[PDB]
């Protein structure tokens, strides 16, 4: 495989949020015998900055589930966003949910709709109130609710309500989040890709959620971790099982594949 994904939190990343030296040495064994790497969040371009400052390669960064994608250099390849009456309508959709927080990602800023390491870039959220929020330039909408049971039918109503306009997927269990249809990790590690002159069958991807299902099915190879949600396992379960991000499981799996 001459292309390498990976989602980064709870994947390549440590329990506690780190790109171990091992895992760094990793990425430098396998760019020097020529293969890419493509890394592949939920996270806002802003938010991984610390990350790709310390990855040590130049790699194609897919964000925002796949609504964004980044070359090496941080020019911007695409913004695929939300439709403009989707956006609008999910600004509002549970405004009076006391247990949900809505956020929404527009261009580089984050908005919330009312108030829930050192080295880390500034990025901060701004309160909006019904109808004072632009409803363009939307990359994702997510719905923060510590009682994970209560986002379920909120995913199922939303599903119903907008079909193949939206992409709904759980990242944790307390986050339900919302992307323009046809926008998923999978879909932009297609075009990713492509860019590099490769195609789907050329890519061997890691996951542990429910935003890299499409990912890990649409690769030439998909692995899950062993740390990853049942409810990915459940979906998937023709894909290989590996070990957990607190063994470094990924870049292990690597060295044993490609050195
Ligand atoms: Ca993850």
């Amino acid at each position: 495989y001459q292309v390498v994904a990976s989602d980064l939190d709870g994947t390549l990343l440590s329990p506690d949020h780190f790109l171990t030296p091992y895992a760094k040495e990793t990425l430098k064994l396998l760019t020097a015998r020529g293969i890419n790497f493509v890394f592949a969040t939920g996270r806002h371009y802003i938010d991984v900055g610390q990350i790709r400052d310390n990855l040590g390669i130049r790699s194609y960064m897919i964000t925002s589930n796949g609504a964004r994608v980044h070359d090496s250099d941080g020019q911007q390849i695409f913004a695929h966003n939300l439709d403009r009456d989707i956006a609008a309508d999910l600004f509002e959709i549970v405004r009076n949910d006391p247990k949900i927080v809505t956020n929404v990602y527009r261009e580089d800023e984050w908005y919330m709709n009312r108030h829930r390491f050192f080295k880390e870039a500034v990025f901060n959220y701004k309160l909006y109130e019904p109808g004072e929020l632009d409803p363009q330039g939307i990359s994702k909408v997510f719905f923060t609710c510590e009682d994970h049971e209560h986002l379920l039918p909120l995913e199922q109503a939303m599903n119903a309500r907008w079909g193949d306009r939206v992409n709904v997927s759980f990242s944790t269990l307390t986050c339900l989040e919302v992307m323009a249809g046809g926008v998923s990790k999978g879909h932009a590690l297609e075009a990713v890709a492509k860019m590099l002159g490769y195609t789907l069958s050329d890519c061997i991807a890691f996951g542990d959620g429910m935003n890299d299902a499409e990912m890990l099915s649409m690769a030439g190879k998909g692995c899950i971790m062993a740390n990853a949600h049942q409810r990915l396992k459940d979906l998937h379960p023709e894909l290989e099982v590996i070990g957990s991000n607190a063994d470094d499981a990924v870049p292990r799996y690597l060295r044993k594949l490609y050195l």
